[PDB]
C-alpha cells in the first residue's frame, strides 16, 4: 500500500504521527520559514523517541535553494550530522540560477550523506525540465522526490505527477502540497506510491497574559484517517 | 563606551558584522520566526569563522515561551552542546501561563550553562511585573536582559527602559528592537550600556528561472555607522 509521510514541526509531532500510523516522518523547525534544519537537541530527541523512519530536513534558511559557500559549508556539516546520529534518511535540495539541480553540490551531499536515503524536496516543483531533473536526481542516487506536479498544489498537478511516474530509472514520486484525507484517494487512484502531508494547524497559545501567540501541530486523528484510507484502498 | 550587539541569522553575517566593528554577535536562524536555534552545522561553522563572542539563540519554534516537556528536553541539550561547542554566552527565556519567569525551568538552563554569560531575551517583554522579574532573573544569575521596554519597539520603551537600568543593580539592560543608526543616540544618552540591532537589509534573490526569494542579510555599513557613533559618544565623555 502506499506509504504515507508526515511533516512534522517538534519530536512530539513525530510521535503522534507514528501513533497514529504514519510511515515516515520529515522533520523540520520553522513552520512560518517552510521548514528548516532542527536543531541538535531536538535531533536527539527525536532519535532517543521516535521509531519510525524520520528523515530531518537539511535547510538553513527559507526562500531560495541557491546558496552560499558559507550556507553550504553548514549544509554539509548538517548532511554529516544526521548521518552520525543515525537518521535513515534526509531531506534538501540546491538549485542553480536556471532552475537546474546543483549537480556539483548535490554530489558533495550525496557524498557526505552516505547510506541515507536522500529526498529532493520541492525545489524539484521550481526547476524548468522535471523530466531530465529526474533524471539528474536519479544519477545523483536521490532516493525520492516530494513534487507537487510544479502545481500550487498536488491534486493540481496529478495529471502531471502520473506522467513523472511513468518514467524509468527515477527516483520514488512522492506527492505533496495540498494532500489530505479529503482528496487522499485521488493519489491512490492514479497509483502514487507515497504521499507527504503536514496534515496540522495551529493551535492558540495557552498564554493567560498578554501573531506571538499560536503554536503549529499535527492533528493525529487526521494522521489515522489518510492511513485508514490508504489501507482500505488496497482490501476493497 | 556601550556594547553594539548584532543580530545575525548565518555565518558569514557574524563575521561581516566582526569586521565591521560588532562587538558581540547573536546567532539565530529563521528570520520569519523571530529566531531559532541554530542547526549544529552553522553552529560549528561559526566556531572555526567567527572570534568576536558569539551567543547563539536556543528557541526551538516562535510564539510563546511555555515549552513542552518535550521541547524542554531539547533545549537544555541544546544549551550543554552550546557550551560543549566553546560559545562564550546564550540567549533563552523561557516563562509560565501568566507571564511569570518559569524558575525551576530556567535554573535547569543555568546549569546546563555553566559558565556561560546568559541573556533572557524578549521574553521579558512578555513578562508580568519587570522589576519582580528582574530580581528573579538576578537570582538564576543572568548576566543581561535583551529588551524593549515592553513596548512595540525600544524607543516608545525608552522610559522603562531607563526605569530597569535603574533598578537595583539587576542584570545588565540591553536594549533592543529598532534600535538603529538613526536613533542610537536617544539609548546612549539615556545611559543604556548594551544595544543590539539586526541592521538588516535585503538582497535580491540571484535566481533568473521561476515557476519572497530575496535574503534577509546584514548591513556592514550600517555596523561600522552604529559602531562609529558608539565611539564619538563616548568620546564626548571628556
Ligand atoms: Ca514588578
Amino acid at each position: 500500500m502506499a506509504l504515507l509521510e508526515i511533516c512534522c514541526y517538534s519530536m512530539e509531532c513525530a510521535l503522534t504521527a507514528q501513533q497514529n500510523g504514519a510511515d515516515r516522518v520529515e522533520l523540520c523547525a520553522a513552520p512560518k520559514e517552510g521548514g528548516l534544519t532542527p536543531s541538535l537537541g531536538v535531533l536527539k530527541s527525536v532519535r532517543q523517541r521516535v521509531t519510525i523512519p524520520v528523515h530531518p530536513i537539511i535547510r538553513p534558511r527559507g526562500g531560495d535553494f541557491c546558496y552560499s559557500d558559507g550556507e553550504f559549508a553548514a549544509i554539509l556539516e548538517d548532511v554529516r550530522t544526521v548521518r552520525e546520529l543515525g537518521f535513515p534518511g534526509l531531506v534538501t535540495g540546491v538549485l542553480d540560477v536556471d532552475g537546474n539541480v546543483d549537480m556539483p553540490r548535490m554530489e558533495k551531499i550525496m557524498a557526505a550523506a552516505g547510506p541515507l536515503a536522500v529526498t529532493f524536496h520541492r525545489a524539484f516543483d521550481m526547476c524548468a525540465n522535471p523530466l531530465y531533473t529526474l533524471n539528474n536526481l536519479a544519477e545523483l542516487g536521490i532516493a525520492r522526490v516530494l513534487t507537487s506536479g510544479q502545481k500550487s498544489d498536488a491534486l493540481q498537478g496529478l495529471s502531471k505527477i502520473m506522467e513523472l511516474i511513468a518514467h524509468r530509472d527515477a527516483p520514488i514520486i512522492m506527492a505533496g502540497a495540498g494532500v489530505r484525507a479529503e482528496n487522499l484517494h485521488h493519489f491512490l487512484d492514479a497509483g502514487v506510491l507515497e504521499v507527504h502531508s503536514s496534515a496540522g494547524a495551529w493551535q492558540a497559545s495557552p498564554m493567560r497574559y498578554r501573531d506571538e501567540y499560536s503554536r503549529y501541530i499535527v492533528d493525529g486523528a487526521a494522521v489515522a484517517e489518510m492511513k485508514g484510507i490508504i489501507e482500505r484502498h488496497q482490501a476493497k
